[PDB]
């Protein structure tokens, strides 16, 4: 259903949808503040859902899932010349652990989209996105601030779910919309044993193909350099159809941070020359075109950012509060953010293509592709260029 040696994805993320992330839905999060003080707002899906009860979280959930993504969305991304999304979900929309505060329904809506992504001529990877226990400890694989997914039965329980996305997804009957299967998105490598990381992505790719299923295993790169997967799921030992996910960010760090807008280019530039070396088909799997770490908890509930120097130790570079609104950004910040993102699709699509995170978001404009694109910041048609051969690739 797709090329990967010679067509392009250009992509978005359906984020916030079957995952709730405090920065892009705050408007969920909020009714827990009291005045000023954030000290009682949960911080992840897990406290969200175990603080309302079943009942209310289901129904406010239930409205959430019907009007955040819909049909509509589908139609307009396509009209704007993409041919792909990416689409996160947690491993409770398939099991709950017992005592597990989360609700189901997530399936459904998924299907749906299955459906209108099939009308839009759009296809898909569907990612796992938060594991029992947290791979990762982000507030976005639903714990924040655990990561025990390869403590106790974790690991098991994630290959069960896998092996149930793999039975319905993976099969004869989405085959000409599903163009691969993320196992786990974003391990985090550092604190984790990456060898029992690796023979889970090979239990993985192994029950999916025992299933009969040939679509594209996806695993993302557990934050490791630059051609660390290069002799691993190779075609010497049989394994093919593996595609490796990189993320690519410039904000989570002071040092990232603090780089001049030339500098922030050549890094971009740098990802696609060092992308083009490895030896397994690569996409940029997410990517946005933030320069700051302002949007409100992006780094998580009660957290600041380390822009204004209020996180992380980081030094104050700039306020954040004149950035949070698009409409008051400066001329010389419109242009910094058009020359970031053009560098950045000329290196992705270098290689396998791109994936912005995200569609959408209630009000963080450096990280909702729709407001980047109707404010002029993005390119439409996305083939266009104001900054041209800023990388100088061959
Ligand atoms: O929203 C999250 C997403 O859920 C994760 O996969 C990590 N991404 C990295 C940038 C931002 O934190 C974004």
């Amino acid at each position: 259903a797709w090329d990967y040696d010679n067509n392009v994805i250009r992509g978005v993320n359906l984020g916030g949808w079957f995952v709730l992330e405090p920065y892009m839905t705050p408007s969920l999060f909020e009714p827990f503040q009291n005045g000023n003080d954030q000290s009682g707002v949960p911080v992840d899906e897990y406290h969200w859902t175990q603080t309302l009860g079943k009942e209310a979280a289901l129904r406010i959930l239930q409205k959430h899932w019907s009007t955040w993504i819909t049909e509509q969305d589908f139609k307009q991304i396509s009209n704007l010349g993409l041919n792909f999304v990416r689409i996160p979900i947690g491993y409770w929309a398939f099991q709950l652990l017992d005592n597990d505060p989360y609700v189901q329904g997530q399936v459904q809506y998924l299907e749906k989209a299955l459906g209108w992504a099939r009308k839009n001529n759009i296809r898909v990877w569907i990612d796992l996105h938060g594991a029992p226990g947290s791979q990762n400890g982000f507030d976005n694989s639903g714990l924040r601030d655990s990561y025990n997914f390869q403590n106790g039965d974790n690991t098991q329980v994630t290959l069960n779910v896998l092996n149930t996305i793999f039975k319905k997804y993976g099969g004869n009957e989405y085959s000409d919309v599903v163009i691969g299967i993320e196992l786990l998105n974003e391990p985090l490598g550092p604190v984790l044993n990456m060898d029992k990381l690796k023979q889970f992505f090979l239990d993985g790719y192994n029950s999916l193909r025992q299933t009969g299923s040939v679509t594209p295993v996806i695993i993302h790169d557990a934050f490791q350099v630059f051609g660390y997967w290069n002799n691993f799921l190779t075609v010497a030992e049989g394994q093919w159809n593996v595609v490796v996910d990189h993320h690519h960010y410039q904000v989570f760090s002071g040092g990232e941070l603090s780089r001049n807008i030339n500098d922030h280019i050549s890094v971009a530039c740098n990802w696609g020359w060092d992308a083009k070396k490895e030896s397994h088909w690569n996409v940029a799997g997410e990517w946005s075109a933030a320069l700051t770490d302002c949007a409100k908890w992006l780094n998580g509930v009660n957290r600041g950012a380390r822009y204004e120097g209020a996180y992380d130790n980081a030094p104050y570079i700039g306020s954040c509060q004149p950035l949070l609104d698009i409409s008051q950004w400066s001329d010389e910040h419109k242009t910094d953010t058009r020359r970031y993102i053009e560098a950045q699709l000329d290196a992705f699509e270098y290689t396998g293509g791109w994936v912005f995170w995200s569609w959408k978001t209630e009000n963080a404009p450096e990280w909702s592709f729709q407001t980047l694109t109707y404010n002029g910041l993005f390119p439409q048609p996305v083939t266009d260029r104001q900054f041209p051969n800023q990388c100088g690739f061959h």
